[PDB]
């Protein structure tokens, strides 16, 4: 029943709030490493990970 693909998708949103997406040039309010980000808790980052997940908002995919 554990959806690994879904859990990691949520973890990419969670990573997006906690650590960001690495790039300096990101203008996403729902994302760290962006000027528009306010420092939230990891509990709040996981809550907002689920919010952005279910609505399928602007996710920053890791593309080297
Ligand atoms: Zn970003």
């Amino acid at each position: 029943m554990k959806r690994a693909a879904a859990k990691h998708l949520i973890e990419r949103y969670y990573h997006q709030l906690t650590e960001g997406c690495g790039n300096e040039a990101c203008t996403n309010e729902f994302c760290a490493s962006c000027p528009t980000f306010l420092r939230m808790d990891n509990n709040a980052a996981a809550i907002k990970a689920l919010e952005l997940y279910k609505i399928n908002a602007k996710l920053c995919d890791p593309h080297p």
